[PDB]
């Protein structure tokens, strides 16, 4: 049966990581996966994470089954992120969330929930957009289609572009948006290009889909939620998946959110038996430690207090570093103005490195990048500064 | 776009559990999902497993994402748990595993693999089986064929009527086989008829997939592993998907593994590289926690010794629950010889109730069965068998 069977090509991101383990060289940097470095280049747990963990240690009682959808406190602490504390989408009962691995899972959920229940054939993905998306929507059977989005020369948004792209989408198409921080451009709409998205598409029926996994990295956690609700407040049909794995450094647990909003409260929970229907046939119920860790945190005052400010330091970190970063290339003879990428926001800086410089800077100089030229500024430090910027200069 | 979404049917292993919270009822007895029970109704975490988490909660320096596959260490003990110590799959390099969310997600990684990487779009299931197989490959795409098994007048296995009816089965097809602890009718083949079936598999050209859950419920540990293993030993391929919620008491950690057999090493590499690219399409990599948690214990020999003995307590506790429940049946009156329960092994006695019978002592006496007249001997306790047996009665 499975002798004819091709390999696959590796992840683009994933296998990159492999290729880094399997290298014994010295000075290797990791600019690959968008996983958050302290200063001293460690991925520790959050000290808010790690009281929770005890305190499930004291009071967990016992490993019995979640339901489908989860822990309920952990889908109302979501809606309130994602929406707002006296949201109307709250407050209807327009909403309903599934707790899920990752934000990975609750694409996946989505896919899989649309494909077999609503007449949805065609994702919009921006580009570029995060590898995976393609593979998640092609899975659950739908086609991706692709919206113009970045200015490569003007490391900008091309806004125009962007809305004459999406004038091939019809009505009952599937938008991809991301929250903020756009992987991997690290460029994002302003407030007015959201308000103007949120019209265009009410007014062409197209169904949003938003993929936020940096909430928290850019500006704050209600001021990276704008975007999606200047849409949540005119759209009466949304979907969201979210993923807490690099706002609480929570990655190996797999913690996300699944939720969907429908016009009222009846048809909100109708669709919603649908997707519980498709969980069922995926994974089953999700994993309840990262999720009551999120809940725990969450849900208490001094918890919560210690966490906003663990992720308010990891911020601060990733921008001090990109500035870090153009200062040194700048000091570093790197003739190129690469002033733009103060300008981004998250973990991803998209440097404009051509795919043979990314293979030259790995196989030469043991610095690792996405062969997009992606770059992961979370995973730079003040010592490695230095011997980075050497190697790019030096690729240029 | 979700306006004319139908309700899903509730899931009838999981939605009777929503049923019996809504239940004000004081005396409702749940004999419904397959959850373990002590003798006085709880369903503790394990002590094995509080002292790998108090040593992780220790330990743990990172929560970096896991590889798409998981913890290397999680998958060789489950290859050693599966086909013995000194395995020839093991020792040539014939078998890959990668940790799933449960056994759910075990098989469904095996059905997206098997559907976009081989030739296969048939899967057989026995009549009866855990009525979510069909539902998972159903949604990777495959159709399921019923093989016969129960024989529902004597309470048996219909082991020609199960051969015959496999006659239907192409070389190409993929034959579902459970472990032992057959769910739902506790109904298993001899070693002898197990060695029938391997050497039948292999000369019709089915591919075997099996569900293996109750590793450790019947007999013991290695000689659940019996037809497993006899299989194993003429198969050049084979998938098993196997569960950890039960034998370790881990149900909402989903902890599972789906592990590949092929010919040799290089067949199965290459198979592997496109079962992770399954993955990562749907979740993306595994949750550590419940992972580490079985790693830890199985690696270490004081835990797994504990662990070893809190197993063979689930396993003695329910089989003395069956006694009590055919003695105590005759007691209270019913006419009819339930000794074939004593046969059974596993959490799961097939009642032989009929769906009305059901439905009565539900509604009439808050006693909740699955609708196919499963009951959870696991459920049953000195304390509730009585009123128990005496609904039971009442609607025969
Ligand atoms: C990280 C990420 C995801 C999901 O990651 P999970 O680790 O599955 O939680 C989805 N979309 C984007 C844009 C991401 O950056
Ligand atoms: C419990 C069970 C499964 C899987 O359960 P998970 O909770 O997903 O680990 C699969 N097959 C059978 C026969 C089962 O009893």
């Amino acid at each position: 049966m499975f002798e004819n069977i091709t390999a696959a090509p590796a992840d683009p991101i994933l296998g990159l990581a492999d290729l880094f383990r399997a290298d014994e060289r010295p000075g290797k940097i990791n600019l690959g996966i968008g996983v958050y470095k302290d200063e001293t280049g460690k991925t520790p747990v959050l000290t808010s994470v790690k009281k929770a963990e005890q305190y499930l240690l004291e009071n967990e009682t016992t490993k019995n089954y979640l339901g489908i959808d989860g822990i309920p406190e952990f889908g109302r602490c979501t809606q309130e992120l994602l929406f707002g504390k006296g949201s109307a989408l709250i407050n209807d009962k327009r909403a309903r969330t599934a707790q899920t691995p990752g934000g990975t899972g609750a694409l996946r959920v989505a896919a899989d929930f649309l494909a077999k229940n609503t007449s949805v054939k065609r994702v919009w993905v921006s580009n570029p957009s995060w590898p995976n998306h393609k593979s998640v929507f092609n899975s659950a059977g739908l086609e991706v289609r692709e919206y113009a989005y970045y200015d490569a020369e003007n490391h900008t948004l091309d806004f125009d572009a962007l809305i004459n792209s999406l004038n091939e989408a019809q009505a009952g198409d599937v938008v991809l948006f991301h929250g903020y921080c756009h992987n991997p451009t690290g460029i994002d709409p302003t407030l007015e290009q959201w308000q103007t998205l949120a019209q265009l598409s009410v007014e062409k029926g197209w169904l949003p889909l938003f993929d936020f996994a940096y909430q928290g990295f850019a500006r704050g956690l209600e001021e990276d939620a704008e975007g999606l609700r200047a849409f949540a407040a005119m759209h009466k049909e949304l979907i969201v998946a979210s993923s807490y794995s690099k706002n609480f450094g929570l990655y190996n647990e797999r913690v996300g959110a699944c939720t969907l909003v429908a016009a009222d409260s009846e048809t909100v929970d109708r669709a919603f038996s649908q997707m519980k229907a498709a969980i069922r046939a995926n994974y089953s119920n999700p994993p309840a430690h990262g999720a009551s860790v999120v809940a725990t945190i969450l849900s208490n005052d001094a918890l919560r207090a210690i966490w906003e400010q663990e992720l308010t330091d990891m911020r601060q970190r990733i921008q001090r570093m990109r500035q870090l970063f153009v200062n040194t290339l700048q000091e570093k003879g790197a003739n190129r103005d690469f002033s733009f990428i103060i300008k981004q926001n998250g973990m991803f800086s998209f440097s404009g490195l051509t795919k043979e410089q990314v293979l030259r800077l790995r196989e030469e100089f043991g610095v690792y990048a996405v062969a997009s030229g992606r770059v992961n500024v979370a995973g730079m430090t003040p010592d490695n500064m230095a011997p980075l910027c050497e190697a790019i200069v030096a690729v240029l």
